[PDB]
């Protein structure tokens, strides 16, 4: 049973590349986190930077979450990220995503004790 914050982890941290570098990236990680088992997750953002540099997040620009909650932050500098999203021919068992790298804003939402990300919300 998997707390929020490493939920967060595994969907969206990989910090073992600075970039994704082949149109593949997508397929190989979504499925290497588990995030194609019994459904395609259709939409799903990887950054590449340090976990520390992700959960300093919390503590920089508080703006609204796209659902109207308070507790997103913005980060003040870009990261590397890559976006995943489902093809048009993309049909579970076998998902297909395009990739999509590029330096951005992130926004997060956090909660807790420690105060660390628990969803991504957007980027910019
Ligand atoms: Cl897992
Ligand atoms: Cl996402
Ligand atoms: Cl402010
Ligand atoms: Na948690």
């Amino acid at each position: 049973k998997e707390t929020a914050a490493a939920k967060f982890e595994r969907q969206h941290m990989d910090s073992s590349t600075s970039a994704a570098s082949s149109s593949n990236y997508c397929n190989q990680m979504m499925k290497s986190r588990n995030l194609t088992k019994d459904r395609c997750k259709p939409v799903n953002t990887f950054v590449h930077e340090s976990l520390a540099d992700v959960q300093a997040v919390c503590s920089q620009k508080n703006v609204a979450c796209k659902n109207g909650q308070t507790n997103c932050y913005q980060s003040y500098s870009t990261m590397s990220i890559t976006d995943c999203r489902e093809t048009g021919s993309s049909k579970y068992p076998n998902c297909a995503y395009k990739t999509t790298q590029a330096n951005k804003h992130i926004i997060v939402a956090c909660e807790g004790n420690p105060y660390v990300p628990v969803h991504f919300d957007a980027s910019v």
